């Protein structure tokens, strides 16, 4: 297990998200679905010139999996997945300018729901989650687990859990007062409201 510090500005954004009183928390789900859709776009495009890139799984989709017992909400996609370099460096590097600009906008009166317009919507997960675990597998690399409970650091390790094939699974370990996002009706409401124009099937797994 390796431990890394977030980029300074990303650590600052995460602290703001965690400590600002903000009731409209449901935006996190829209942002995570949008990121999954982008990842799916990437593998779909690559497969147009090289169909063998889908040998790790032909189905392109997003699954939403609430678990009341574990108090987790998992967002699974079969997109392109992330390499180790993506996890440690690249996603942080792409997000730097958007992060800086978003924090400036927040100081100039913008609201947290605009986070997606700056390309850093992933961090809105911390509106509802005390910890986030991300399992990922890219065709060109091993399966990895990324994890952060904020506080300025994240970890990356090789994952020896169940093989994913290809894609990314975001596991939100929800705060005690945020269990509404494990309810079927609530999840459906949010998806219908925010994510009606996504070009891949979104399936809610109903709890037994
Ligand atoms: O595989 C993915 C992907 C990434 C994120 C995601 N978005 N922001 C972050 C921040 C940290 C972590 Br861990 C995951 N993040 C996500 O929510 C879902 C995903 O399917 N991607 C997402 C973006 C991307 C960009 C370039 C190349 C590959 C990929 C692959």
């Amino acid at each position: 297990v390796e431990t890394f510090a977030f980029q300074a500005e990303i650590a600052q954004l995460m602290s703001l998200i965690i400590n600002t009183f903000y009731s409209n928390k449901e935006i996190f789900l829209r942002e995570l679905i949008s990121n999954s859709s982008d990842a799916l776009d990437k593998i779909r495009y690559e497969s147009l010139t090289d169909p063998s890139k889908l040998d790790s799984g032909k189905e392109l989709h997003i699954n939403l999996i609430p678990n009341k017992q574990d108090r987790t909400l998992t967002i699974v996609d079969t997109g392109i997945g992330m390499t180790k370099a993506d996890l440690i460096n690249n996603l942080g590097t792409i997000a730097k300018s958007g992060t800086k600009a978003f924090m400036e906008a927040l100081q100039a009166g913008a609201d947290i729901s605009m986070i997606g317009q700056f390309g850093v919507g992933f961090y809105s997960a911390y509106l509802v989650a005390e910890k986030v675990t991300v399992i990922t597998k890219h065709n060109d690399d091993e399966q990895y687990a990324w994890e952060s409970s904020a506080g300025g650091s994240f970890t990356v390790r090789t994952d020896t859990g169940e093989p994913m094939g290809r894609g990314t699974k975001v596991i939100l370990h929800l705060k005690e007062d945020q269990t509404e996002y494990l309810e079927e009706r609530r999840i459906k409401e949010i998806v219908k409201k925010h994510s009606q124009f996504i070009g891949y099937p979104i399936t809610l797994f109903v709890e037994k």
